[PDB]
């Protein structure tokens, strides 16, 4: 990644095991649960594209999973192009050239070329740019593989009201892959004895309200 | 989180994985016992919104309690709304605008925003802020998962006095989320023989002598 | 904690998850054996109070014993205010105000006013008198949960003699919670054929003496 | 490995144990799986010819590939020469030689003479000349011990359409050792019903929505 | 303990976590098996006499071996104060001290006093010397639970010569506690079938070639 | 070990607890298989001969080697004395003595003095030059408890070539303590029906392609 220094300047610095091994059990304990996306972002604090891959490239299994992130990916480094299409032909000699979307996601830059864009004053900052596209795939990822609409989850006869609501907002997450846009289904989908608790509370109970209800 | 170097400046440094990983475990393992709270504080030292948004995110189950902190959080935005508004129209260029809730929630603002307030001069300090609503939120959600009234904890016929007063004190910070406000509840609720030794002991025993008496 | 950087000026440092976790399994594994009461007072090195109340909160069992401790921090902050009386009346403008008990217990002082006091010159070491009176607290409840009186510590008729000297010195430690002030009631204790060989010995054996002549 | 300091100049660092430990557990539980090469290069970031060596030589068994490995670090250190021959005869007092492949693998010679050539200006990179000839031989030992051919990557009567995409680009990566160069053989090799599903989508569409089509 | 910094100055700094994990592990698994003292010296690296009491205090067991510890340390202090008697009456205002038994064993001493003996110009190094004194009562110890003598320690009719050599070696290690001053009584304990090949080797032969000759 | 500071000086610093334990757990799990010995020389980076004692004295078992080892080092150290004689007599005030083959190997050296000659200009490598000699040492135990002839590695009539070839370099990198100095003994010992292909490759074939050819 890139971190300053005590001049105090931004230089790179090597990955660490720390960061690898962490990244790479995350994966392996929870597959592409909705948390493990933040759990992505912030191990990637800093990383230039390299990095990136590089803790992409360490995962071993979800191999369907890595092509559709690959096909996102694509995906917005065409978008890239279009919005921003570099000019050909030989640059000037010593200068900062501009990076298109493949250089980017790290294809086609070197890691000198990455530093020199993501410290450039003012930068470019190729590694959050790569990081968003890489969050957006991940994301499709999470939600493809939640197992479950929320249309399915409705309180079991004798589930505890708690136990219930946990499903329900753990589904949410993962059918909208963490994203914000829910009180009347939450209700609809409650049993019968606990439906007219809450029926009888009114519009506008808070969640607090509703769990407190159904205890 | 922020923390000073040798300049010895403030600066941003990255979340470590050391702390990412402390504060999955504490949650795996305790749920939301009380003692999950002082260590969420300690494990959130020096911590940016997005820092703070990153650890509550990183938690996989419990929803339901997630969902009750999100509505605690948007309570406390509210209120700092109306105590401080902020001037619609744009702002001066180059200058640092005023946060409002949803900034120091870190919902609808930069890091580079938040690294600007927290180190302003005077600096606002929005993850204190955040930090705060957060251990609201957590605190109500500590009180709501507390499974034994204080009433119900009563000493067993054959119960060592010690047990029973980890117990009580025990259920006693669940049910005050451990904020202080007994002596009198504890003698009443303790077994006959050792309610014997202890209201012949007269007010104001401490406790060391009363499980002295009732070893 | 509050540690020397560089400059090299006395700044404070955020408390570690490998010194959190450290102290959580500490007590986890060996209660209120005295031996935990060193690990504790290293644990804390250069702590604020605010670190200190930190390490006693991540504790989640034991609450009889904690609330034991409050009982003797409040003693000794009573008599702190006894001795060290603080003037009433607003503070000067930008000086630093006298800590009462209370503050020094981390109650109702900040961790800036904290800071303040530790690395003022000359300084008020309020992390290391809060120390004081928690080990004292600590102490006492080592005492308390000694489950044996050193008169009941003697040896078997077939246990080997280190084994008795182990459990003895042991039992002694905890009765008087690693405190010093035996040569005779060691031998006393010793079973028949032992404690021959012991008393033919002579006075001013030297321990090694003693067990290389039971062997 | 050499990194910079803060002066800030480019040092020699010892490897560490952490960097040791990883390398050495990766190939124990990954064998020559692809997602082994990545993490190679990632663990070796910085490492002089010398690391590179002896994180080699840290791998105890699957000597017939290490064996392999060398006859290919061989050849392109052969190459090396011939593209870059050096010149004989007594090289001048206190300059820096000229590497050959024998230098540049770490063979003939000494940590200083390769620190010396990786922080000359220009810098010789022989770390990074001998990390490609290493993951080259890398990738011919992963492109080896591939179990299976694409050829017989075909969907399961009641196999998952995921799980047959998740073998299929998993066999993908170790055949072409994760370098790239598929949508009609991942059709053509699909079941029946998947087949026809996917047939009826026409060319053109992305594996999400195959995936999407067939779950 | 004391450590330089970038001044580059000597400094206190806590002990840490880690060493102090380390020491407590090496007990529990190793007991007083030789190779405890060599890493107990190595994890107390430029400890104060502070330090050195805390990892002393943090083991749990071996209650008798810590009181023929203490002994040990008592009787050095006595002869350090025999051989540098210190001069009673009130100090000079601001002036070191000069350090008694009891100061270097860290009874009578502050940290601070300890610190400024181990930095001054020069210096008193009180925590080399009690380093000493420990290590001399630790050898006592380690030769006391020494369970076997060399002389009972001989060849089995079916045992492999070299598992006899390791049993022989071990012993003398800890019979004299991993200090130097024995091919003989190897040979002379040695199975009779490896007695001959020995006597037949000649004096003067190389371990490395007895080995050889009855392997 | 010795490490360089930020003024950027040569200093000492204590070998950290991370280091001793990999050590110790890389003997306990390893014994003396061959690439035990890289796992030495890459922990003990920048060791004093007090370090390299030390690591060296935290072995437990295998007292037998580490007797061999002793052998060695001081066969070493004689012929040290023999080429680099030291001028006996009284040395002059404050100047730097010649080492001794046993100051090299930290027998009759301090660490300061250790330390001076490592940091002197020109250096006089001590470090290094007694790794050299332990190197030379370790290499000779590990061809000691080489269990197996290269001459008794063939492959099983149902064994994989792949398999095969795996135990012959293991075999020969034991039996060479991973020294070089193959082809020929490689067909000549493969099963009948493997040799019949191999030999049918003609000579010069590459392993890559005998182990294709035998798949
Ligand atoms: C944890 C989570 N559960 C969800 C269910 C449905 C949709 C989205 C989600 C999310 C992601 C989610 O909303 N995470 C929160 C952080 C958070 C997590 C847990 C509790 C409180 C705050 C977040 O990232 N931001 C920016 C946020 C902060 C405060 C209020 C609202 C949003
Ligand atoms: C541990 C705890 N148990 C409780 C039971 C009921 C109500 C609250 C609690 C608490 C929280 C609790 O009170 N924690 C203590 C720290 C502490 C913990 C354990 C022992 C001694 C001191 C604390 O945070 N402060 C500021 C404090 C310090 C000294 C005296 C009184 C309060
Ligand atoms: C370990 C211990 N066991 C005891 C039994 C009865 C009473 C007290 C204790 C103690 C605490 C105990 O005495 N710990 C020792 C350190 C120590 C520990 C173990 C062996 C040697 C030295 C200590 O803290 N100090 C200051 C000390 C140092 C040298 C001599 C005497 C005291
Ligand atoms: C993981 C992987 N699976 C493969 C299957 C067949 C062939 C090659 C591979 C690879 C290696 C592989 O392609 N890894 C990717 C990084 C990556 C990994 C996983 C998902 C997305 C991006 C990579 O290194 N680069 C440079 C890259 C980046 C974006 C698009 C295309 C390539
Ligand atoms: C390991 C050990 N085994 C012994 C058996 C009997 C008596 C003493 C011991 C020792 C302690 C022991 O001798 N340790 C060695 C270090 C060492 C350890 C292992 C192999 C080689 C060198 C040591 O500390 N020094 C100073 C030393 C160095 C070279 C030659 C001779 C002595
Ligand atoms: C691993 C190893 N196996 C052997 C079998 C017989 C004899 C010696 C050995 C060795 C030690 C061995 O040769 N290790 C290699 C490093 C290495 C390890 C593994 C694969 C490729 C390169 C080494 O140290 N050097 C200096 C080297 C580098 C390139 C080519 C030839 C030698």
């Amino acid at each position: 990644p890139i971190v300053q220094n005590l001049q105090g300047q931004m230089v790179h610095q090597c990955i660490s095991p720390r960061t690898l091994n962490a990244w790479v059990k995350v994966v392996e304990e929870k597959a592409f649960s909705p948390e493990v996306i933040p759990m992505f972002s912030a191990l990637s604090c800093g990383a230039t594209p390299q990095d990136l891959n590089t803790m992409l490239n360490t995962v071993g299994g979800h191999q369907a999973a890595m092509q559709m992130l690959k096909e996102t990916i694509n995906e917005e480094a065409a978008e890239w192009d279009r919005l921003h299409p570099v000019h050909a032909g030989p640059i000037a000699p010593g200068q900062m050239r501009e990076p298109r979307g493949s250089d980017i996601a790290g294809t086609t830059s070197t890691l000198q070329e990455q530093i020199g864009w993501m410290t450039h004053n003012p930068p470019i900052p190729v590694g959050e740019i790569y990081k968003r596209w890489i969050i957006l795939g991940l994301n499709k990822i999470v939600r493809m593989y939640s197992p479950t609409s929320i249309l399915d989850i409705r309180q079991g006869p004798k589930e505890p009201f708690r136990d219930y609501v946990d499903r329900f907002y753990k589904t949410l997450r993962a059918e909208q892959a963490s994203q914000e846009v829910t009180e009347t289904l939450l209700v609809q989908n409650a049993n019968p004895d606990c439906k007219t608790i809450l029926k009888a509370l009114g519009p506008g109970a808070t969640l607090e309200e509703m769990m407190t209800a159904c205890q």
